[PDB]
């Protein structure tokens, strides 16, 4: 079905910040897995695996509009040296990543493109869930301290 | 069933007050899910509950009686800014709350509404089984310092 | 993560309509199940239920968005004196929330809020269902009269 | 194979009674299920279900028959405006239903289509237990009253 | 609940094409059946279900509206007479649908009927992918031959 | 039970036509087995055994009329010597089988055997499902070719 | 545990392959899906899966050895534009595989990292596994004939 072009423009702009986070989530999660914290490193796989799977349906819905999904330019991997960086290169890239999200869906609703909109806010609703996590545990390592925070996060 | 008025009068200050925390104890607890203290959360989410669960009742009995329950006053919520804070402010309404019932029970033997008295016998039970819950958390905080007591209380 | 200021207005006017209905509901269903119509008395406990659940999801999000939810401000409880202005009482009630409603989703749409927009549309579609449901027994009653009405609400 | 140009005339005709009251049942029954009377709306419903399976057997037979099944001509709807209207107007089109059923049978009979007739036999027994149905659904209003013949129709 | 008169318009619009598909699909799959090619049969089969099963819901919401659904006026069915031309009929109706719902989908939102704008839109999620398997397969006669294609399509 | 001579004349007549069948499809079953044609064979078998169940109900009802069945003349066996030719015997015969089916069923109306007549008319219908499917593999080898035609024939 | 400079130079080139062929294999899979031959796209899918799962050990092994893993350099992919071109630049992608994999394991090898060369001998049994799924396929193209190809990766 031939799309619009400028939707297709941006859900390749979302593929791209999905590209990027796929990366450095699973990177992160592996050296929190090498550095013993298994419970973050765990769950920092789920995230990767999650963007995996948003990246599969934004290249499935490019394709079915006759577009060429483009995964070739891999931009900017933002990765921390210690776990508050982590957590705080991952919130950065989440809070790109729903500005992209917030202007493709503009524009899909101006085009009337709604089955577009509807799977770019599905995937905004994932990325809003996955600030409320990386918020929350920044949060938490100012409650309860570093040495605990990392501590319960030791064993998944 | 024609009730006694004042005892009326009584499970309906009663009710006013576990109204009161129904919705100090729900907030508390979403503010600690908010945080990611999920087992305080799930906790006070009990506790909420369970005051729905007595209000529930008192409005039964205040119908029964040929009373009007008053589900449209509400009294001031105490809410507090952190966890200690929290604890306490549920800690000073409960006292209020069972200095209430007490006085409500005294008038229930006086005019024989034995089954009203029963009632409140059990709602004060479970107000004081609260009370323990709370001066228990207030002295493990002293005990094991706020960092580790926040720590016991990130995971369900 | 910081909500735009009029969103976490808005959400908060639909939290207060939902408290509303709460009560308004609650005290109904317990009215109705005194008078021994248990059918109306536990379809109108599950439409409290309901709007519990609602309001739980409106306090999750305005907390998430930097908000305070506000559960102190009560509105007026539109209480009915016999079944018919019962159900009209919630219909007016549900009247009013719809328009809310709409209201908060056309701000939401406004400033990009999609993720809230789609949790009022959520609500919004509960609230309709409702709607349905008390024009319809509205409708009964004038079909097969009053006392047929009546009699087939007392069993569940 | 090569079927009888008259037979197929009637087998479309009969299929063009069926396409009728496939939607003027569906619309009756979405109607008494919008009005609260949900045994009428599943009843009915099960009644357009089965003219779609009727509906189908014709369909089939005449392709077999090498004829063009007519799903293009739509006669006219008889929709009533109450519960009584409505029943009659199913009976009415059920007893022009049954003329044309017999009609094509004797067309069957004489060119020895003996299958096809066995088909429309079939059909005519359903049809003319419809009759039986509404039949007995109009004599009922007469014996327990309209009122009380719609309360017995709410609930499933 | 009085709904807005264009929205109800816009509603029966998008159900006299879902009763066009209807018939349209039910008699393709029906004549792929009669030709032994019983895969796109059956598939053609789903198709109309589907199709029956927006229609439902789209009278459903008319109704709750206050509108009347229009299940009289049938538009003109798009009948192929080889497996090609069916395929291309299918694809021919299905864009004139998404084009309508679109259209639907823009005044329900102007006039702030976001439930009904969700409903078209999973309409149309629907339609979108009966487009999808449309395209897909008018693609693969063009790979594997019709011959091979139709060979494909004999066994269920 | 003494029947109507003529009527035993024709089921004799009906049971020539069966047992010639029977034959006929036992040996193409045998023929498309031996040339690695398991589908065909194995559904040419079972259009055998339905002939040797038709026989049999046939022997059964002259019996019962007190005639004598004859077993022992075999009309011409029409055997094709490839997979069209073979089809389109089956198909000589079977629109042989039913002009005498129905010449048949005429007699037992009139000498009012409508037991018999229901019979023959459970064997018609039988007979035409399967000139139903032998007139659907005529054609499926002319839309999808003779050698896919065979290829989706080797195996079941 | 400090690892060789050069086997962590070789293992992230070996990586850096790995991260090609799964951006490679998963668009020629979504591509294969997208035209309906899904047996294709679904065999793609687990090259794709597999790939993954190597690129996962290396970084874990990296990572062990206290080297950075990269994942920020993504090289050419090669994209085919039908089936013969996509299944042959898979197999000139994996020849470049098995090539940088032999030189990482003499590498391992001469210093003594018998488990870095362990785990890249599994990988390369992998490689060579996908070199004979593909040239098995380029072979069947050419016994088979294209269009008999492509019939048979229609279905699963
Ligand atoms: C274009 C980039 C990628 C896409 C579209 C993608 C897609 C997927 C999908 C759809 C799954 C299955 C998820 C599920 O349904 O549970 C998956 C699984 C997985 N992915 Fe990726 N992936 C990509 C990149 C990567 C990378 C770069 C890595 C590692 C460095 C990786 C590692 C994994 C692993 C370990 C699994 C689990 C496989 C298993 O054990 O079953 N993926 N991927
Ligand atoms: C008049 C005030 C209220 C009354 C009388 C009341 C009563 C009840 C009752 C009887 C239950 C069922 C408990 C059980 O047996 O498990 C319940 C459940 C619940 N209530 Fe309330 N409630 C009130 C106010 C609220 C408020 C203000 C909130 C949230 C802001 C709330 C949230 C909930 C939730 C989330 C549930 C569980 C529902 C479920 O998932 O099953 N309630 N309430
Ligand atoms: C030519 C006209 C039609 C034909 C031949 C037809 C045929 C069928 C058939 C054969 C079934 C399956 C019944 C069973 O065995 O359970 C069915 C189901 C159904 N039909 Fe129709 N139908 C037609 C029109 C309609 C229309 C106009 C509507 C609604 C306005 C409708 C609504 C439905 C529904 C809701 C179902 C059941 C779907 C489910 O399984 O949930 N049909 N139809
Ligand atoms: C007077 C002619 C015949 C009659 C009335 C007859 C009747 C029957 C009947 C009633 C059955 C049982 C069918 C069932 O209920 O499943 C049967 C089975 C069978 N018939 Fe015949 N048959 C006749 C001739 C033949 C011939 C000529 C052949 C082969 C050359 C044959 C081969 C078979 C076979 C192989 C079976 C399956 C037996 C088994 O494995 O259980 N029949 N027949
Ligand atoms: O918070 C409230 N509790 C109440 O009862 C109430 C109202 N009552 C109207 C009379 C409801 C009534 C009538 C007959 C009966 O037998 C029992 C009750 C009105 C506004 C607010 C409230
Ligand atoms: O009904 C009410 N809703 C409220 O939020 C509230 C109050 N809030 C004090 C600050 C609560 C707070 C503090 C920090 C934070 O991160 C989130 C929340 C006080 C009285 C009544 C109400
Ligand atoms: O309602 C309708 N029934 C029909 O058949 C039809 C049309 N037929 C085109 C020929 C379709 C055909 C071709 C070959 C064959 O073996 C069987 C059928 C056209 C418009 C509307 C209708
Ligand atoms: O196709 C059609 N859809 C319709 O609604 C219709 C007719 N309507 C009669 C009024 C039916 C009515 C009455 C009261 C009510 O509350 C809702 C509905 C008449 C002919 C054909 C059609
Ligand atoms: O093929 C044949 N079918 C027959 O019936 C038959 C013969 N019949 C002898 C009488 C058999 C009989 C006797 C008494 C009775 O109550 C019913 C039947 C002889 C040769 C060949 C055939
Ligand atoms: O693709 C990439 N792989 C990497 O490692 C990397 C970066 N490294 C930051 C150091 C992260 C680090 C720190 C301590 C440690 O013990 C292990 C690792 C930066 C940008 C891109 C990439
Ligand atoms: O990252 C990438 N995404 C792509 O699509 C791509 C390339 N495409 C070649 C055409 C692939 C194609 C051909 C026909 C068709 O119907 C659909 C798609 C080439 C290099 C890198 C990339
Ligand atoms: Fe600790």
């Amino acid at each position: 079905m031939k799309g619009d072009k400028k939707v297709i423009q941006h859900l390749n702009k979302i593929l791209g910040n999905e590209l990027i986070a796929i990366n450095q989530y699973f990177l992160h999660s592996r050296m929190w897995n090498d550095w013993g914290l298994k419970r973050l490193g765990a769950h920092e796989y789920h995230e990767s695996i999650d963007e995996m799977k948003h990246a599969d349906k934004l290249i499935e819905r490019i394709l079915f509009l006759e577009g060429l999904p483009n995964l070739q330019d891999l931009g900017k991997l933002l990765i921390g040296e210690n776990t508050q960086e982590m957590l705080q290169c991952d919130l950065n890239l989440e809070l790109k990543a729903t500005k992209d999200l917030r202007e493709a869906i503009v524009h899909c609703e101006q085009v009337h493109d709604y089955v577009s909109r509807d799977l770019l806010k599905d995937i905004l609703e994932s990325e809003e869930e996955h600030i409320d996590y990386l918020e929350t545990q920044l949060g938490l390592i100012q409650k309860v301290g570093l040495e605990n925070y990392l501590q319960s996060h030791m064993h998944e």
